[PDB]
């Protein structure tokens, strides 16, 4: 009943909403799911925005807050909606959907702590008021509260659910991955690694045995995975999620009795500007069914065959219970079976790489009779048994083929059954009162016995037709097609099924006595088109051209799109020239207390910040220096540092520079810093900008080599509050009152190190391993005193005593390799902060001063620590279309690059990005001259831009197909 | 040390040999391996052919038997050769390499049976004479005898080895997958399934502790997999073999001590004409490193990184021994380790889908100091430890990066080290005499401690350089690059290394003060090029464009190819017009005895045959007839049948048709039949053509559902001769005569064993035909022995009339499954129809060479509907203008949209291959050698197999358009 895809209105240009949703509908989806992110609607703590307006430079004009329009569009296209308002959403999104002003109100995020929960009450009021009319009109059918509250806190979850129930009485309310709930329905999120089924099967089984009688759903069935900078890969951080894998998970879920399924993500789209979670790529492509740029991937067509089956047999599927009577002949495939009054499904699962030939035992009969069931490699086949065709004399005793769909056309029931090229299928039809006749088109062999017709078909690139005629004037029309044509079978309106090679059938409009269809043709979209309809078809036209039209039988017409109308086009577009202009950088600077977290000084945006530090060194300290290294320690996230107008260094979180630029008296330090967004864990406060400080002279280091792991149990359960435990870990303090080289799994780790000189400064660095977009929960204790959750480097000087000291880490979740840096001095001075850059504030991305021409390659080593604007013009002499989407590629090194097109922020790329390209949405592109603008922060003496290009992924042809209709009978 | 790729001279147009072999050379290959197929050189049992010419219509003019020229070309390009002359080769090849005349000479194939072996002695004489000069010149360094004789027969293998040792004294001689051999070296063939390492790891472990002291080699390391019609898939029958999988297998093999490895296939190419094994596609692309059309796949660049490492650290690799001195800090990756005096390798294997951060314990030191070792997902990383750079004061204590190569340039050692974009690596260099100085280009942080420099590097899209200088006269140049540029690092000779984005570097001409190299540029080939050389470079040109030249250090130059020079072209070429001509089919028909196989009538070619059957029915037979079905039963492989000038039916091996065109007296049956090739098992005789017969009136069936599996054991071992056991299964006859004990019943005959069932025969006037079922038929033919009432009938090869073995009442059938699966049923027929049979090889249009020059046909507007021509043969001629020079940098595939045909494809008179409804694709590679600039003649021969049949159209498609450009170094 719920055949759902995740599509985020906040990750899709508003004009492309229709394209993305209709592609899900055309796949047989009947529901779309989306988060409603609190920080998307209320970033500044002002008027909640549910309009098209943005107050943020980094959010392009075509991204919208108009949730009402998204919901109406879903309704108009025939989709229901699942709403996921948070307040936490995770979703690889800045602060997991928390507005960055929340960190000023509460430490105890994701709890009933009033400092947090009062703001959650006001958010739910704003958002549930917008949802209200759409719940009443039965478009919005489900509300998720919170998101993967793994740890229990039942009264937190129940309070959220009670507010939804007060505003929206009777609406289904649930959460995901909180197994400790008795009354609020729990739903599961499944992201197993390819090929071994046991972990997935075991999680489905436990979930199905849980919460007896409550709503059952997979709220996130793996539809791919996300991409990150720093530690990421293309096409996902987990490499390719095979489309074969996704289909096996879906068919396994159907085999085990889950008929409520949401693919996460179905379409991922793009992360607008600085709404990324920390380290997230600008792309949210997700290797999804619908790629970021709108492409229907192999994963789309496999999911489509499953959703089309589940949609065109909801009767049977809703009736099914767990079964055991059916058995297999061979061990070459597994069996998952379900049984209902009027039919069964046998799911034959072959996770191995060799084709399997299977038979079933159903009531002492070995089926099929003359041919085995093919189970392809890396495939699970749904086999239909004992299916009653209601209000007819027909029973489908079995098919060894795969049923796509079943449709009533007056006196005829049509079923489409598919197989591979060269597959033999066998279908047994039983007819009450006997078989009157069988008409066949193509290669069908018939055996008759009693009231049965047996049909043996050799599948090809085409359809074989069998009509089994009853004595009561009712007919069964079987259409045997290949898997490829089943994938490109399009159900338009209702009473029009197109069996084709056509890449995509979009909008349809039935006015006059005419159906107009918007087809998108790829290279392989030409050749044979079957039309299955009760409507009289007089003519089919493709632009001007009248197509050949054959009547194959009643309800079936054949035509062809000529092979010439399918093109193999793909174009690249080069800049006319490159102009350079240096950003002055400074614009608006204000005093700030040293190490004062940006969000506690009214700065709620990520993106670029500039610090000016005025730091004081005198005779005695320069005099006594034991080592000539300056350290900038504890910032989110990436900085380029200049000292006395000389480039010094760059990097993430913690940088060691040369001290040589240092003089006696005042030293000026410039920090150009990027915040890539907050993590998406939703519990910890990882402050934007410099939360740490400046240190001088590395005098040594203390490596925490070896740890004693001790049993410790976090009391996860319905009564547990994780936010309360992180803020007050009394049970750990208690355990501390009172072998392993790697701290990489849950538990309490203790080690001892020596301190000789307490005039030194001691900074614990959590190490490279610790930093992940879904931030780890690791609690730091120094000599049995709670320092806090690890968020970054931390000065632990004030917690140290002379001689033997103790460090303990309680890993609730994650990995860390800590090391202590020892510094001579902690440098002090006056601090100034700027939000943004002069060029951004002055909107140079909308209109740049004219700069100098430059011949590529553009060498930037001399501008290390500076900001360079690079403007180019690209001719694109056609209409921007979803039929021909464009990517911008930049060949550069030693830069953090912000990309704009015609003054719209497209995203960022850096040296540690998993790709050198961005999707340029059709809404940003114009026919003619296009302005491509790079803002380049220069991070190295080895730095440059070799070039850039706009690339078409493909060029598909948009064509209108017109059906001239006659009279229905 | 043997870094080998399988490339078959008989599957590559001769003009393209150089391209395929140089691409193997360029990957770091030092050896090419090839079968020499007996049936390729002696198909007709006449003068053994080692020339360019062909006796066969279906073998294009550009395929060669000139083995000498291949061996010469391999030698010229700096490659050694492993030769594998069979006599059996398997290789998805017709009869596994046996000439089809062998079936007239012997039943006991692959044995010392004289009827087989005397002909093996003549073949081995012809072929070892061709090889002798190349063994003496040290080009051919190994000879494989036989091929996967799994079952033992040591005296048979010994006898093949003796003939080789006598003609080519002291040449290395071995076989593959015969683990019962004590004296002759055995080698291993490994084709595991992605992601569980345990089966592969256990096979390697067992092999490495077999045969004390003898030659150790993986003679076939999975390079992909083949594709079949009927039961096959794209891109292989096992779907995609992931490129990450192939690299994990290679790195595992290195980590376990195997340094002799052959990738099967490195390049697969094409199966010429009817030299396919049964059911095989005309493509042998194999999803190989080099695709059939010449493309360098992702698999190629991954294998190239491994071969480059093994070549560039030869001294280290030769020295390594087992030893377990190193430990890992965490469980997120496994460790394989080898140790020598020169240093150690730690292979960190991560078969999971998450990045692992790893540390090593070496001495009592935790390695590295400031940075963890990245082990990427689905990856095995080779970490070097304690590497002594011989004749220098440098030790590489460790690098968390991956070492690609090491090269001496005068007083400087250069090492290339790689990682992913954004990877942090840590490298520890110890200098004896102490560290004079470290000069750096790029993002290299230095920590000096002892006589040690620690170098911490963020890997980028480009190179960071560190020159560590000794207080003596000697320098360590470290170049830190990304994986992608390591993959496109090209070694043009001893002192010319290009670190690049370039898709491929081909031939070089090392003139005087000029180096000219042929580059092939894809769309990502542009950007930075680094040149590492001892040579003085004044200028670098791309054709006529002089490039920017920066001197980075003494041995390192930097340049760039402008991003504008890398196009993204891709063109489709369309036919002008279609002309149709009906083949008259009949040309020359001669008498043949009913059921007499074609090889017993002097027909040794596969391909198309036409039978005319003159069958007699009298009034009585037709009057008494109980069921209206005619069956053609037992033929190889596919038939289209007409009765009294009406299309009756089509299919593989066993066809049931309507009997309604039949009438009293003579009935004229036309059978148009294709043999797709013999199977590649090399043991059984599966006859071409009609070996069964024609039956009328299907009056029932006996389903053989339920079997008793007994405890019979085939005695495999050094003394076992499997051909002798197949010919004379005496132990099975004895097992069948003894008391049965109680045993398990099964519905599945799918694993080795003796299976027994029982059925009722009520009427011995009927005819009983056993059908082995769809499951039975596989290109590598199964071995299942049929017994009826305890009498040996024979190995199953197809449907078999078993009537004469039956008695009234309860009958027994027993199957000894040596290997395979079967699901048999007995068809019961009223009559066996007798008459006179006639055979023709080919069709009128083939014999008269219409593919070389077609008569004028009628023009036809696509789509061309053929359903009214069911059972008949139609020639479709068209012209495709191709207005460029045919080139490997722009290869073409012919696509045909059709249904209900078997199609034979010719281009400019050259047989390209076959396509049918049950093909895993609708396209063929058209080699450059068949294409011409200007008008291309595309000719299809369509056997119409159905009343729903036609050709919608066809097109020539370029896979891609790369740019060919010379890079010129002025010295």
């Amino acid at each position: 009943t719920l055949l759902c895809g995740e599509i985020h209105y906040f990750r899709v240009p508003k004009h492309l909403w229709r394209d993305r949703l209709l592609k899900l509908k055309r796949a047989g989806g009947n529901c779309v799911s989306t988060y409603i992110p609190w920080n998307w609607h209320d970033p500044r703590e002002k008027v909640v925005n549910f309009t098209d307006g943005t107050s943020q430079w980094h959010v392009a004009s075509y991204y919208s807050r108009d949730l009402a329009s998204f919901l109406e569009l879903a309704g108009e296209l025939g989709l229901r909606v699942i709403a996921r308002p948070g307040p936490y959403i995770c979703s690889e999104w800045d602060s997991g959907g928390h507005p960055n002003w929340i960190y000023t109100k509460a430490m105890r995020l994701r709890s009933l702590d009033p400092g947090y929960f009062k703001h959650v009450v006001e958010w739910y009021n704003s958002v549930l008021n917008i949802l209200k009319p759409y719940v009443e009109r039965e478009i919005v059918i489900g509300i998720q509260v919170e998101n993967e509250y793994f740890w229990g806190n039942e009264k937190y979850i129940e309070k959220l659910a009670e507010i939804v129930e007060e505003k929206l009485p009777g609406v289904l309310v649930f959460t995901n991955e909180d197994p400790y709930l008795t009354r609020i329905p729990n739903t599961i999120d499944l992201y197993p690694s390819p090929w071994d089924m046991r972990q997935f099967d075991d999680r489905l089984r436990s979930y199905l045995s849980s919460q007896p009688g409550l709503f059952k759903m997979i709220m996130e069935l793996e539809g791919g995975w996300f991409k990150s900078s720093r530690y990421g890969y293309y096409p996902t951080n987990r490499l390719s999620i095979p489309p074969e894998w996704t289909e096996i998970l879906l068919k396994t879920a159907v085999g085990m009795g889950l008929n409520n399924i949401n693919i996460y993500m179905f379409h991922g789209g793009s992360n607008p500007g600085y709404y990324t979670a920390k380290y997230l790529a600008s792309s949210y492509d997700f290797e999804a069914c619908i790629r970021e740029w709108g492409e229907l991937s192999e994963r789309y067509y496999r999911v489509k065959r499953v959703f089309t089956f589940l949609n065109g047999f909801q009767e049977l599927v809703t009736s099914l219970k767990p079964g055991e009577t059916v058995k297999t002949a061979s061990t070459c495939s597994e069996l998952l079976q379900r049984v209902g009054d009027h039919g069964k499904i046998a799911v034959l699962r072959n996770t191995g790489d060799n084709l399997c030939y299977q038979r079933l035992i159903n009531r002492g009969e070995i089926i099929p009779m003359w041919t085995p069931i093919r189970v392809p490699p890396r495939y699970a086949k749904i086999v239909l048994l004992d299916l009653v065709v209601e209000g007819t004399p027909f029973k489908l005793v079995y098919t060894s083929g795969e049923a796509l769909l079943m449709k009533r056309l007056g006196d005829t029931v049509v079923m489409i059954i598919y197989g591979d090229h060269g597959e033999y299928t066998e279908t047994a039809v039983e007819v009450e009162g006997g078989v009157l006749d069988v008409d066949i088109q193509g290669d069908v062999l018939i055996r008759r016995e009693g009231e049965r017709a047996y049909l043996v078909v050799n599948h090809t690139h085409g359809e074989h037709l069998a009509i089994v005629k009853s004595t009561r004037g009712q007919n069964l029309l079987l259409i045997f097609t290949c898997r490829c044509r089943a994938e490109k079978t399009w159900i338009v309106d209702e009473d029009l099924v197109l069996i084709s090679n056509i890449y995509y059938i979009g909008d349809s409009r039935i006015d006059e006595g005419k159906v107009v269809i918007n087809a998108e043709l790829d290279e392989d979209s030409c050749g044979r088109l079957l039309v299955v309809t009760s409507r009289e078809i007089e003519a089919i036209s493709l632009e001007d051209l009248d197509l050949d039209l054959t009547r194959l039988s009643k309800y079936v017409y054949a035509t062809h799109i000529p092979l010439s109308m399918c093109r193999s086009g793909k174009n690249t577009y080069h800049p006319l020239e490159y102009r350079l202009l240096e950003d002055p950088v400074f614009h608006t600077l204000t005093s700030i207390n040293p190490s004062s977290p940006l969000e506690k000084n009214g700065f709620y945006e990520n993106g670029i910040y500039v610090y000016r530090l005025r730091l004081h060194l005198d005779k005695k300290q320069l005099g006594d220096l034991l080592d000539k290294h300056l350290a900038l320690i504890g910032f989110s996230d990436y900085a380029v540092v200049s000292i006395n107008n000389e480039y010094a260094g760059s990097g993430y979180h913690y940088i060691e520079m040369s001290a040589d630029s240092l003089r006696e008296g005042v030293n000026e330090v410039t920090v150009i810093l990027e915040s890539t967004g907050h993590p998406n864990d939703g519990l910890l406060y990882v402050p934007n900008g410099i939360y740490g400080g400046v240190y001088l002279g590395r005098v040594g280091e203390i490596r925490l080599y070896k740890w004693r792991k001790t049993g410790f149990e976090i009391p996860y359960g319905p009564g547990f509050d994780l936010a309360e435990f992180i803020a007050n870990p009394e049970p750990v303090i208690k355990a501390l009152q009172e072998e392993t080289y790697s701290v990489d799994s849950p538990g309490l780790y203790i080690t001892e190190f020596k301190v000789d000189d307490l005039s030194r400064h001691y900074v614990l660095d959590p190490g490279l391993e610790f930093y992940y977009n879904h931030y780890y929960r690791i609690l730091l204790f120094v000599n049995k005193v709670y320092v806090g959750p690890l968020i970054g480097p931390i000065d632990i000087t004030r917690y140290l005593k002379p001689g033997v000291n103790e460090v303990a880490l309680l890993v609730e979740w994650g990995v860390v390799n800590p090391v202590i840096g020892v510094y001579q001095y902690k440098v002090d001075g006056e601090w100034f902060i700027q939000e943004g850059l002069h060029g951004l504030i002055e909107e140079w991305f909308r209109r740049s001063p004219r700069g100098e021409t430059a011949e590529p390659p553009i060498l930037l080593g001399d501008k290390a620590g500076r900001v360079i604007w690079v403007n180019t013009v690209i001719p694109y002499e056609k209409e921007p279309t979803s039929s021909s989407p464009v990517k911008l590629e930049v060949d550069f090194w030693g830069c953090r690059i912000l990309v704009f097109v015609n003054g719209e922020f497209i995203g960022r790329i850096s040296d540690d990005s998993p790709e050198r390209e961005l999707y340029v949405p059709e809404t940003a592109v114009r026919r003619g001259l296009n302005n491509i603008t790079l803002l380049a922060i220069v991070t190295s003496r080895s730095s440059g831009i070799r070039g850039l290009r706009l690339k078409e992924t493909y060029v598909h042809e948009r064509k209108e197909i017109v059906f001239k209709l006659g009279l229905t009978k």
